[PDB]
């Protein structure tokens, strides 16, 4: 019945592959051979049910049949914080039960890839199951990838290899492909990721006020009964991916740009080369189309909002729509503005609409509420404009290490490997928005910083260990990005003991990769941090730049070990 209805709306190739992420997201600590056993049996199932809709047993639920087909590999867990068993429950608690196990983190070790000779020679050899496992590793690493979208990486992936395979130099053609979808994965997850935190922490209302802003941007011409009819289609596509409904979210998604491409008259004018693509490509293009052009003469929203008489009034009939009506005039207008911002000003009329209709004199006591506006505006911009000047003389590595000199002062609590990772990623802002005309920097620098700042809290989650961290994360999603900014110096912090294994040799440091011996580099820096978290810009300077002059010296003496050693002491000594 509701398994037929989806086997045939999406053929039986995207469905296949749809309930194997499916199933590696729930059970991520299943070998691949059970998960593919499971997938086989429920698609054959399927195909029964197209055949007779009341036959046999099609009339179940998609979470009871899939709930069975995992509890008969279950294992009634150990390592999951402190959990119960799912597979002994009753729908819906069952399907409940999945979904809050999902684990962010899970200790799986990293995929190293073979030699480009091994992988083509699997490729050709069984071209079936060397591409499962593509979707099986990305999706139980990544419990959250948004399912649709990891159709289309997987059909490139397969694209790659088979025309490198049978180039001259197969390593030449086909690791710049592979490379380059890793970074697109990677990127990827951490928007989709902030996009199911939005609905599971802070709620509907939440998200969809996130897609009335964005929409709006991008659609400047549409109506806004026509904006507000693809943020109620779109809000259903990403409850369904997030609550772990895949099938749906797939079948709604494909739904969604059809119906789009058949109204581009009303919605933009940027549509035509995104609808003449093939079903899966399409949809990643619409994903990403430039914002259109704006509409001419756009009036001054001052007689609607705040000069008028019957502000009160027409707002107090229905809050939501008012203000929704507000941030659709405002955000198409302010193609130049960070989503972040365009919601905190929304925010901040909602709070003095809240405040001046109950006083006695409301039109006195609003006439000035876009006066409030600038403060707010000027200070991303400067934040940014700083920032880039920073970068653009430190280079990536180094703007990167005064990230993490800012962050390990801010939350010395938070993990050395967390601090690392997450000061590496803001830092990449620099390479990837500091190149754009400043009426670009913005919605590029800010929204981006939002997405990275989901991960620190979604990692800190799991683990409490700062009550800094708790506070910033949980007290407003849109002032996150301005909460940690605020933060300093954490003045309660206990300056980490001295340790001096932390703080000494290796003489395998050289031989390193480039990547690796800067992250080792890097993890140093942090642990120096922690040890002396007041001690300044100039002397830490001198610590560092006498370090990376250690290590030249060492990698090319005679006697490299007992160079490491010695000089070691003395780099140590010298404080």
């Amino acid at each position: 019945s509701e398994v037929a209805h989806r086997f045939k709306d999406l053929g039986e190739e995207n469905f296949k592959a749809l309930v194997l992420i499916a199933f590696a997201q729930y059970l991520q600590q299943c070998p691949f051979e059970d998960h593919v056993k499971l997938v086989n049996e429920v698609t054959e199932f399927a195909k029964t049910c197209v055949a007779d809709e009341s036959a046999e047993n099609c009339d179940k639920s998609l979470h009871t049949l899939f709930g069975d087909k995992l509890c008969t590999v279950a294992t009634l867990r150990e390592t999951y914080g402190e959990m119960a068993d799912c597979c002994a429950k009753q729908e819906p608690e069952r399907n409940e039960c999945f979904l809050q196990h999902k684990d962010d983190n899970p200790n799986l070790p990293r995929l190293v890839r073979p030699e480009v000779d091994v992988m083509c020679t699997a490729f050709h050899d069984n071209e079936e199951t060397f591409l499962k496992k593509y979707l099986y590793e990305i999706a139980r690493r990544h419990p959250y990838f948004y399912a649709p979208e990891l159709l289309f990486f997987a059909k490139r992936y397969k694209a790659a290899f088979t025309e490198c395979c049978q180039a001259a130099d197969k390593a030449a053609c086909l690791l710049p492909k592979l490379d380059e979808l890793r970074d697109e994965g990677k990127a990827s997850s951490a928007k989709q990721r902030l996009k199911c935190a939005s609905l599971q922490k802070f709620g509907e209302r939440a998200f969809k006020a996130w897609a009335v802003a964005r929409l709006s941007q991008r659609f400047p011409k549409a109506e806004f009964a026509e904006v507000s009819k693809l943020v109620t289609d779109l809000t259903k596509v990403h409850t369904e991916c997030c609550h772990g409904d895949l099938l749906e979210c797939a079948d709604d998604r494909a739904d969604l740009a059809k119906y789009i491409c058949e109204n581009q008259d009303s919605i933009s004018s940027k549509l035509k080369e995104c609808c003449e693509k093939p079903l899966l490509e399409k949809s990643h293009c619409i994903a990403e189309v430039e914002n259109d052009e704006m509409p001419a003469d756009l009036p001054s929203l001052a007689a609607d909002f705040v000069e008028s008489k019957d502000v009160c009034k027409n707002y107090a009939e229905a809050k939501d729509v008012f203000l929704g009506m507000f941030l659709y005039e405002y955000a198409r207008r302010h193609p130049d503005y960070s989503v972040v911002l365009l919601l905190r000003l929304a925010k901040t009329y909602e709070t003095t609409l809240e405040k001046c209709c109950a006083a006695a004199d409301p039109h006195e006591c609003y006439a000035k509420v876009f006066d409030e506006f600038k403060p707010l505006v000027e200070e991303p911009q400067n934040l940014i404009k700083q920032n880039c000047e920073l970068f653009e003389q430190l280079g990536e590595y180094k703007f990167q290490n005064a990230l993490l000199v800012r962050y390990t002062k801010k939350v010395p609590q938070v993990s050395t490997p967390t601090l690392v990772e997450v000061s590496r990623n803001l830092g990449k802002v620099g390479s990837k928005c500091c190149k754009h005309p400043e009426a670009k920097r913005m919605p590029c620098a800010e929204d981006y910083l939002s997405v990275v700042l989901n991960q620190l809290c979604v990692l800190h989650e799991k683990t409490p260990v700062s009550d800094r961290v708790t506070k910033c994360c949980t007290e407003s999603l849109v002032n996150r990005r301005p909460c940690f900014s605020a933060l300093e110096v954490d003045e309660t912090y206990v300056p980490k003991e001295f340790n001096a294994e932390t703080f000494t040799f290796h003489a395998d440091i050289c031989t390193l990769s480039e990547k690796e011996r800067q992250i080792k580099k890097q993890t140093a820096l942090v642990e120096l941090v922690k040890h002396k978290p007041k001690a300044t810009k100039e002397q830490l300077k001198a610590v560092m730049d006498d370090f990376a002059a250690f290590v030249e010296k060492c990698c090319k003496a005679d006697d490299k070990e007992t160079c490491f050693a010695e000089e070691g002491k003395k780099l140590v000594a010298a404080s």
